[PDB]
């Protein structure tokens, strides 16, 4: 019968910092992690900025020997995973290694490595492709390498649900624990899509902000002058743990994971429906799963990508689900500061939702100078808002019409 | 408690055929689908052959214009999915569409599209990258496009666990039904990795057979002259359905899905342990999940990839799990005929396991001319073996040490 799931450890790389506390400091200060990209020449591209991880030192985590085999998205996912395991205080033993698994996902995986190898193939032939090309680029190798390095023998898998990946990974990993398939899961996502193919591909779709001359102002969820999402890199990982398992070892518990929803829009390959119908179905599934009155929701970490259609769909969904209570809750987009970490967005936003519960503060939506038509909720414009938060919801929506919602609440 | 899950529809593209019955006729005749790869200059490559899908006509499923947006692996996954839904006779309505979801996966997704868009980017710059590059290449777009086309609003996700994908996809979809999160799921996997990048990438790891002179003899699981796997393309999809839901509409039930195991080896990025400890844990987990004694197993569809270490690991795991019963079951590798469909392997092999139950016949391991040291089980060498089969297992092992086992039983 269904067990309770709590969060005992968190880990992160983001455009705002190389761990959770540094990133969260940035979030509560309204700081932008968006800047012109330095790691390649984008003069031919329509978008030349994004949210890069700054000063990542893989030698805090991995031998130079292992690191050279791995795409940046795998390095970032292992960094966040290792942080989360250390933060949890969990000791892996022969007694518990079969009950600890991992589900770290990605939207696009090792696109930098794949591009570099494609260049080698075309210019120099197949004998110049790296022997590590497949295992060093494939999405499941965060799960795989973490399992090998820590000796985790529980369920081992990876999701890829585009911009919903991190939210789905955490929710499904919680179900594994709830249903008795594991006692502990490391779950989240990682992404590093800032190669020519990534910036070029989203650029070809005209999906990205082109505010090159003012990158920190580009991500402006619900602002009338928004012109698309900002591409960002990084990782989030949580240690999810069965409640009695955590209590038995005297774990520090950040919060309880009480609800998870999924739904499909069944609408369009890339566009969310204007009325947010699929997002509303997803949130209602999540709130029913948590056994909650919708009026218990205090804070929503929105998907809030800074696209014209997505941002207004989310207002329409939140009004549909919460009715008059839509005017009492606080909803913000931390993507205003971090940009869109794609498959890692739901993982870092789950962590920000847990810290909102820990610190009783709604992070701001920076850049919200002129809320658009109908964007008249408490969107925490400009500055962090201390407030009572017992229940926090984190939403994600992705290509293929795929929706996820996590519901967290305070634990005492 | 848990609801029962049955298989009511199946769909496939394989190197043996453009549907399930043609593919299965090839399997029971011991036919090879392996041949030199056409319309591609593989002179510079150490492997020049594989399992291609022959004569696929996407316009039976999609308009030319919608097909142009999608990588071949997505086309293949949608073909199998549409076949499976047609075969099930399910009618989607407003009363059930929130209870019908999708989990179609892939191991390495849209290599062909990545190759072609790299070519554009390198020769012409980023403004010639297709607008459809991202949504037409990402792994979750089989689930996405299928849900849009059929109006499915249930759980919508995608796994990517390398060579384990199709097995994990089916098993997790069965959990969604068992635990009441859906009444129907379409689940399975698809793969098209015969580009330069797939053959080049696996070739750089020296993982592939190089038997260019006799491609039909290349895939020879447990044979002493095996020299690595054969890369193949295609897709498998099953309609999974709650038992009372299937009985109520008079569905034709192929078999029951009674068990699912996962485990991580935590051993090595690409190599399984010689003793098959991880595969043994996974099979024991799946039999425990089914409430079955090892003695009740009649037929195993091995992973049986034709690699030196993988094939012998599986013999060790089967001896370990089954003890005095290990010689009484039959175990075969249909990869001897189909080659290795990577993330689609577990999907087509689940279908072959279900048909072994329907037809009371173990498919052959072709090319097993000289069994290797210790390969002394009943590996169904050369020719199909009619026999009693009440319980059939299908095993998958992949990069990262990820394992999956499905347990099927006859239904009456
Ligand atoms: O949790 C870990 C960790 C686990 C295994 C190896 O490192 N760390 C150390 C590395 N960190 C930093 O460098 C902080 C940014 C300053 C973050 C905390
Ligand atoms: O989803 C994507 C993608 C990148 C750009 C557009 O879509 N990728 C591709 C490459 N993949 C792989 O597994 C690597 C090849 C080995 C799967 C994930």
């Amino acid at each position: 019968s269904r067990r309770r799931v709590v969060i005992t450890g968190m880990g992160m790389l983001s455009p705002l910092g190389l761990d959770v506390p540094s990133s969260w400091e940035g979030i509560l200060a309204g700081r932008s992690g968006i800047a012109p990209i330095e790691h390649m020449d984008l003069s031919a591209y329509s978008t030349r900025f994004g949210g890069s991880v700054k000063g990542f030192n893989v030698e805090e985590y991995l031998s130079a020997k292992e690191a050279r085999k791995l795409d940046l998205f795998i390095q970032y996912g292992l960094a966040a995973s290792f942080q989360a395991v250390r933060d949890s205080g969990l000791e892996v033993t022969d007694a518990n290694r079969e009950r600890i698994g991992v589900s770290m996902g990605s939207g696009i995986g090792g696109l930098t490595n794949i591009e570099n190898n494609c260049r080698s193939l075309f210019e120099q032939g197949p004998r110049r492709i790296s022997p590590f090309f497949v295992p060093g680029s494939i999405i499941n190798m965060v799960s795989g390498f973490l399992s090998i390095h820590l000796g985790l023998q529980g369920p081992n898998y990876a999701l890829t649900t585009a911009q919903t990946t991190g939210t789905h990974s955490i929710g499904m990993a919680a179900r594994n624990i709830a249903y008795g398939e594991a006692d502990v899961m490391v779950a989240g996502g990682s992404e590093m899509a800032a190669c020519g193919l990534g910036l070029g591909g989203f650029g070809a779709a005209r999906a990205l902000s082109t505010r090159n001359d003012e990158p920190t102002r580009a991500s402006r969820p619900w602002d009338r002058d928004r012109d698309g999402f900002v591409l960002s890199d990084g990782s989030g990982a949580l240690v999810l743990e069965e409640l009695e398992h955590a209590r038995a070892r005297g774990a520090r518990i950040y919060a309880e994971l009480v609800g998870f929803g999924m739904s499909g829009d069944a609408f369009h390959m890339t566009a969310p429906p204007e009325d947010g119908a699929g997002a509303a179905r997803c949130m209602k599934n999540a709130l029913r799963d948590a056994g909650l009155d919708p009026r218990q929701v205090d804070y929503i970490n929105a998907h809030g990508t800074s696209t014209p259609a997505g941002d207004i769909a989310e207002i329409a969904a939140v009004k549909s689900v919460f009715g008059e209570h839509a005017h009492a809750l606080s909803m913000s987009s931390t993507k205003s500061m971090t940009g869109h970490l794609l498959g890692a967005a739901g993982a870092v936003e789950a962590i920000f939702s847990v810290l909102a519960l820990r610190d009783q503060v709604a992070p701001p939506t920076i850049n919200l100078d002129n809320p658009d038509e109908g964007c008249d909720l408490d969107l925490v414009a400009h500055e962090a808002k201390p407030r009572k938060i017992d229940v926090a919801l984190s939403n994600s929506f992705g290509f293929g019409g795929t929706n996820g919602t996590l519901v967290f609440r305070r634990f005492a």
